[PDB]
């Protein structure tokens, strides 16, 4: 198993710039990359990464994505002066050359592949390439929008040549649309590239058609080429967390890639005066956090664009905060998403039906406690105190009058709860109990005692839990296998078996993470009463709420799922996973039911009275 992140940088390639007004490439300096990994040093973030050096991309290499023409024309640059310098950019639209952008390009395309061949030879578990120039404009015999060599294209490609990948997944979320990947990757159905980008109906740079949602790929690539268009500025984390829950997760967990590209351009940011949208540099450590349960976390995040040199190194910084496995912070005040992102959503949706049969619609990190005498990774610990026991004592004679054992779990529950909220000791646990309801109602009561607001409580198995949820303070998903229909609008109860494994698949990306998300509580209550080889992922992505403090009750000993949710919970990789009509059915009612209390599940445009 491989642990660690990958930091690649090199102070190299910020020795270029525009030597000439432009005020169109202004904005893509070298301060870039120095405000960025400054930014990691002052977080002590890029001192917990292993630094693999940069090198320089092979001629070959460089042909597995471009033509020799424009190699070769690239090649002459670094002879050039500035006025033959000036002429060779104008040939190009939206780029600058320099003496040295050719030496930098090479190495912004070597970094990536190091990056790769690091991931690939599980030499680490992630990793980040701080490269210039970015790369996801660049075409096979073009330069464009600041971009020079295609380094995520050249990334794909070397996996696929060098380690013999069927399916990798490639997630721009540059504010930009990276057409030269698309067009490399067009009729590639091995290669699923995703790209949200501000569109505006077609008026923003680069102004293609085909950058609009109706391009889905061609020939045999149909269907993998998915394009989200933002047609409106200002979108917010609400409008992001919906694109990656309604329209990327649940076509990327069915994919199931075994290596995942991120073309990471942060001018999708708050405060870039290129992307102009509203979301907060925390999303960027869900936007990762997301989707490291796929491809057992090898993950390749590589820098595009981001120009605010200030909010580039927040959100440079929250996307290594997740790829080291920090807990991810919590976001507030999400919502439905906006109009325009509804309607977004809903034509991309209906468009990739035909595709992803999901989308069709109707006309010490973790703390361990298992039973007494059972008998563990590097970052877990074992279990009480005075206060603890005389607090159980009190318990005990008040609400549970008239078992040592069992008062002993309970206590457990206390000190787990008391060291994961009232410090950053520990951040979650997971305790094997015998009596569910005496321990539940200890759990989820002590829980609201200490600060903690709002619980999210995720039980999995039949009949009624001591929990009251017509308060606001808790919300219950229960994953059960007999209907109690659904009443309560705190309480999302599914009972979805071969394709079970899917149906709770595409209910906990469309319905449990949406829900979560907005609820926003200060503490997650896993329970499971005596199929559930699901758990991990869900733990994993559940794990995106109330900063990883997510306390897991398991009644009866196993082995195997004590083991899954203790590895869960304490951040390592997550295996991968390789839809009935009744379950998507449920499914949509349910959503039906709850989408008008809790916007963030809305997947198309509401119809007014
Ligand atoms: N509006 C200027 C412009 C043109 C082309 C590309 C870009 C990027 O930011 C690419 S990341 C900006
Ligand atoms: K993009
Ligand atoms: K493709
Ligand atoms: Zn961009």
């Amino acid at each position: 198993a491989a642990s660690g992140s990958a930091l690649i940088f090199d102070e190299e390639m910020s020795r270029y710039k525009l030597l000439w007004t432009d005020p169109e490439c202004e904005i893509e300096v070298p301060e870039r990359l120095t405000v960025s990994y400054e930014a990691l040093r002052t977080h002590g973030l890029a001192q917990r990464c292993k630094a693999v050096p940069v090198r320089q991309a092979t001629e070959q290499e460089i042909l597995l994505a471009h033509s020799e023409e424009y190699l070769e024309a690239v090649k002459q640059t670094p002879g050039m002066n500035v006025e033959e310098l000036m002429a060779f950019s104008k040939k190009y639209n939206a780029v600058y050359f320099h003496q040295n952008i050719y030496h930098c390009a090479k190495l912004a395309a070597g970094a990536t592949l190091q990056l790769v061949d690091s991931v690939m030879k599980r030499e680490v578990r992630n990793g980040m390439a701080l490269v210039r120039p970015p790369g996801h404009h660049s075409q096979r015999s073009a330069a464009n929008g600041f971009c020079v060599f295609n380094n995520v294209a050249f990334a794909a490609l070397y996996a696929k040549k060098n380690y013999n990948l069927n399916r990798i997944l490639i997630v721009d979320w540059d504010v930009h649309h990276g057409q030269g990947i698309q067009y490399c990757f067009e009729e590639d159905p091995s290669v699923l590239y995703f790209s949200w980008h501000r569109y505006e109906h077609q008026s923003f740079w680069p102004n293609l058609p085909e950058s609009d949602y109706s391009s889905v790929g061609k020939g045999k690539g149909s269907g993998f080429n998915i394009n989200l268009p933002w047609n409106k500025v200002g979108m917010t984390n609400s409008d992001y967390l919906a694109a990656f829950f309604h329209v990327l997760l649940p076509v990327a967990y069915e994919f199931d890639p075994e290596l995942v590209i991120v073309s990471a351009g942060f001018d999708s940011a708050i405060g870039d005066p290129e992307g102009e949208m509203c979301a907060l540099p925390e999303i960027f450590a869900h936007l990762t956090h997301l989707l490291m349960p796929l491809a057992a976390g090898k993950m390749c995040v590589v820098l595009e664009g981001g120009y605010n040199l200030t909010s580039l190194g927040q959100s440079v910084c929250q996307t290594v905060h997740s790829l080291l496995g920090d807990p991810t912070p919590r976001i507030s005040g999400l919502g439905t998403a906006c109009d325009s992102a509804l309607e977004s959503i809903q034509n991309v949706r209906n468009v990739q039906s035909s595709y992803w049969s999901s989308f069709k619609h109707l006309a010490v990190r973790t703390v361990v406690v298992p039973p007494p005498g059972v008998e563990l990774p590097k970052n877990c610990q074992h279990s009480i105190s005075e206060s603890t026991a005389k607090e159980v004592q009190r318990i005990r004679d008040k609400h549970f009058h008239d078992d040592q054992n069992i008062l002993r779990s309970l206590g457990n529950i206390i000190s787990v709860l008391d060291r994961m909220m009232r410090s950053d000791e520990v951040c979650n646990g997971c305790v094997v109990v015998s009596d569910l309801s005496v321990s539940v109602q200890c759990a989820l009561q002590h829980a609201l005692t200490e600060p903690a607001e709002r619980v999210l409580v995720v039980y999995v198995g039949d009949g009624e839990l001591p929990v009251k949820t017509n308060d606001g303070k808790v919300f219950l998903v229960q994953i059960c296998t007999k209907e109690t229909e659904d009443k309560c609008v705190n309480r999302l109860t599914l009972c979805l078996g071969e394709s079970l494994t899917a149906g709770f698949m595409q209910a906990l990306l469309g319905l449990i993470l949406p829900v979560a998300y907005e609820f926003n509580p200060a503490l997650v209550l896993g329970i499971v009463e005596e199929l559930m080889r699901v758990w991990g992922h869900m733990t994993c992505l559940i794990q995106g709420l109330a900063r990883g403090r997510m306390l897991t009750l398991l009644q009866g000993y196993d082995k195997d799922l004590l083991e899954l949710t203790v590895s869960a919970l304490s951040g390592a990789s997550i295996s991968p996973l390789g839809p009935k009509p009744e379950d998507v059915e449920m499914m949509e009612k349910q959503r039906q039911r709850l989408q008008e209390r809790w916007g963030l599940l809305r997947c198309t445009v509401s119809e007014s009275w």
